[PDB]
């Protein structure tokens, strides 16, 4: 009985990677807070970036019938993906923070602009 068997629950996939995050956007979708965390600490984890170069950054929290979730607005996308892949995964009281990007929803298809 010599050494072999291995990945009990993994499935021997192509990449054990942990979620994805796609496409880099300007708003970011945070998840997997527990009821303590508040806009403070959201502030303090993307603190750096709000002096950085760029209008103030806008946090925003979700309190619904199922908390743990919140949203941040970069000044762009740049600067967001980047806080984003900085702070994927920051344990904060014994919680695995999941940063996503957000997407685009409730477009107009108009454009009087001129040239």
């Amino acid at each position: 009985g010599s050494s072999g068997s291995s990945g009990e629950e993994i499935r021997k996939i192509p990449m054990f990677s942990s979620y994805n995050p796609g496409e880099p956007n300007k708003v970011l979708y945070l998840k997997n807070l527990s009821p303590r965390v508040t806009e403070r600490d959201l502030v303090s984890l993307f603190a750096r970036f709000q002096e950085k170069k760029g209008p103030p950054i806008q946090f925003r929290m979700m309190t619904g019938r199922m908390r743990g979730q919140a949203f941040i607005t970069f000044p762009n996308k740049e600067i967001a993906w980047q806080a984003l892949h900085l702070v994927n995964g920051y344990k904060l009281y014994g919680k695995i923070l999941v940063i996503e990007f957000g997407k685009n929803k409730k477009q107009r298809s108009s454009g009087p602009s001129s040239g």
